[PDB]
């Protein structure tokens, strides 16, 4: 019918436009290879379509290390990942990029990461207390405030990708393969996060997205740790996916969305969006999930959670929600 409408990121809008070019121009970026003959495969930690990740072991120094081989997909993806870390390395909660060598097995470029003694989140979610969700939380907003700042979105928040090594209270964001500079104007790939923390803005097809994208998906997170529900939208897939937020939002919003931004709404949803009020947080909350759920939670909750971008909470001013008073600011 007509076009959608523009839409600008709140904060942090120019950053890169004043930087200069190299810094977010990852394609002339010339890679430094490091020794490869310097680490070891040790166990296998994981795997995904782009990278098999290991836990290694830095043969000269016996430091443990993380090892990320990648798969063939292109010199500019694989530079883009590397650019990216180098700019947030020294980086509040930001996983350091130690090494980058070539594979010879592969022959493809692994990088190697500081290694974390991570706890299962499947399992370590369930042990977490009310100040712990706090704790954590807030410090994912620093990692989350201090990426955006400089430019980069992260696009693929969730659960996984944050490594906790409790007993320190150290946590780490990691995996920034799906990781992008913010340009102004600029329309994004909208394949991009995971289906269980992809924002409606991505499940509507609204390609110039920004940072907001990545508190939808810390949104996500939080839900399912105060309601002790992971993850909290489980759809079967992209056009369910959003079903499934419609069935807590309400529908309403949902429209009030796309009217405002004049999206064109996939026509497979008008045979299962249906009709939805909005539903009151409180409908979550039982005798297993009650000693994690306060006001403060609910409605922090609720400022990360909406359909228009624009009106999510910045990381910024989220770390300013009476939700993270206590969180024992540092001060020395
Ligand atoms: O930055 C990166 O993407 C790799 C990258 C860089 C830092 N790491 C990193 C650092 N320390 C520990 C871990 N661990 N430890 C146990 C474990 C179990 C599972 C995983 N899953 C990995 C994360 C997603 C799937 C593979 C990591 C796991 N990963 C990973």
């Amino acid at each position: 019918m007509s076009g959608p409408v523009p839409s600008r990121a709140r904060v942090y809008t120019d950053v890169n436009t004043h930087r200069p070019r190299e810094y977010w121009d990852y394609e002339s970026h010339v890679v430094e290879w490091g020794n490869q003959d310097d680490y070891q495969l040790v166990r296998k930690l994981g795997r995904g379509k782009y990278s098999e990740v290991f836990e290694a072991i830095n043969i000269t120094n016996n430091e443990k290390v993380v090892v990320k081989i990648l798969k063939p997909v292109k010199k500019k993806k694989i530079k883009r990942e590397i650019k990216i870390l180098e700019n947030l390395r020294g980086g509040p909660n930001i996983i350091t990029l130690a090494d980058i060598v070539k594979d010879p097995v592969s022959r493809t470029p692994a990088l190697v990461f500081e290694h974390v003694n991570n706890t299962d989140f499947k399992q370590l979610y369930q042990t977490l207390t009310d100040y712990d969700i706090r704790f954590y939380m807030y410090e994912i907003l620093k990692a989350l405030d201090y990426c955006h700042s400089m430019g980069i979105m992260h696009r693929d928040v969730k659960p996984h990708n944050v490594m906790i090594d409790h007993e320190h209270r150290k946590l780490r964001l990691i995996d920034w393969g799906l990781a992008e500079f913010y340009h102004p104007g600029q329309e994004y790939n909208v394949r991009v996060a995971s289906r269980y923390f992809k924002g409606p803005e991505l499940l509507v097809d609204y390609q110039m997205y920004d940072y907001s994208l990545d508190m939808w998906s810390l949104g996500c997170m939080l839900a399912s740790m105060i309601f002790r529900k992971e993850p909290f939208f489980h759809g079967h897939d992209n056009y369910d996916q959003l079903v499934r937020i419609a069935k807590v939002l309400g529908t309403e919003d949902l429209y009030d969305y796309i009217d405002k931004y004049n999206i064109e709404l996939d026509p497979r949803f008008n045979d299962i969006l249906g009709r939805h009020s909005r539903k009151r947080w409180e409908r979550f909350v039982h005798s297993e999930n009650q000693h994690l759920v306060s006001p403060e939670a609910l409605d922090f909750l609720d400022k990360l959670l909406r359909y228009d971008h624009q009106s999510r909470l910045t990381a910024r001013e989220a770390m300013e929600h009476p939700y993270f008073y206590t969180v024992v600011k540092d001060q020395a």
